[PDB]
């Protein structure tokens, strides 16, 4: 009997008529709006990734890396950028899904043993934050954040999140002020991970919210976002990420598989990977693998 619509996938908490159908956000389906529509996907917590090697600004050395039969690369894009003391990388960030806090993850790889580094991140906005926006509380101190890279890691979560808004273009500047050990550092990318625990499905006061919050933290579901590799999560994480993603993105996103590079318009509904032709890479199968050429109907060749 009970409605029990999806807290994330449906608009109202109760069903209509005697069909038991809920009102769904865009491209969520099922009687309770609990399923992603074929042709659409729920994004991974690290969907919003900007490659260091795609960055504008001062000329920096690109360090390419080849995929080996080992599979499971530890980087994305062609590889990395080598950043030395005093140099800066500019990430041009646009098209964010929602006005909320994002945690900043810097993915990197050291060049000497026991390597540490000191960094400064500055958020540059296209105007003053408005009093009526969810980011209206932001002040200048909130938009400059220091971070330290520690030995034996490949990702840093900066110690404070940033509040960013949809429909706007930002420039996030990353400066390396010092690095040593006992040729600089390699930077892979910057990831903007939505801080989904602030959503009411978790942060609310009701018993149902407290349970979701407890489960999310116990199984550390937020770790999906840390690295390119995706190791299977506890099954308990799955419906929580489906619901949280629907609330961030307003339902599910269209796959947008590249017509030439993909075998199909239909991508994986968890994370959105398209099925690539030989020699093709990228979520949308829209680039040649490194060392391959000739993007077209057949794929790419070495
Ligand atoms: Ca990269
Ligand atoms: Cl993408």
């Amino acid at each position: 009997r009970p409605c029990d619509c999806d807290v994330g996938g449906a608009l109202d908490p109760q069903c209509d008529e005697a069909t038991g159908q809920c009102r769904c956000r865009p491209h969520m389906i099922g009687r309770r709006c609990e399923q992603v529509q074929p042709g659409y996907f729920r994004p991974f917590l690290d969907h919003l990734t900007w490659e260091a090697e795609g960055a504008h600004g001062q000329v920096l050395e690109v360090v390419e890396r080849l995929v080996t039969n080992r599979e499971t690369p530890s980087w994305t894009g062609v590889g990395f950028v080598r950043l030395r003391e005093g140099q800066e990388v500019e990430f041009l960030v646009t098209s964010l899904p929602r006005a909320m806090d994002y945690d900043l993850l810097l993915r990197w790889e050291p060049q000497v043993p026991e390597q540490w580094a000191e960094l400064e991140l500055v958020v540059q906005r296209p105007g003053p934050v408005s009093a009526h926006s969810p980011c209206g509380h932001v002040l200048p101190r909130d938009d400059r954040i220091q971070g330290m890279l520690h030995p034996n890691t490949r990702v840093l979560v900066f110690p404070r999140p940033v509040c960013l808004e949809p429909g706007l273009s930002y420039k996030l500047k990353l400066k390396l002020t010092g690095t040593g050990g006992r040729s600089g550092i390699l930077i892979d990318s910057l990831v903007l991970q939505p801080h989904v625990l602030m959503l009411e499905m978790f942060s609310g006061g009701d018993a149902a919210a407290l349970e979701r919050r407890t489960t999310f933290e116990r199984y550390r579901c937020h770790e999906e976002g840390l690295m390119p590799s995706k190791t299977p999560l506890s099954e308990a994480c799955v419906p929580l990420l489906i619901s949280a993603s629907s609330l961030v993105y307003n339902g599910a996103l269209p796959c947008q598989c590249d017509p030439q590079g993909s075998l199909s318009s239909e991508c994986n509904p968890h994370g959105g990977q398209c099925r690539c032709k030989p020699g093709v890479v990228g979520r949308r199968c829209d680039a040649c693998a490194t060392g391959y050429y000739g993007f077209g109907p057949a794929g790419c060749q070495a």
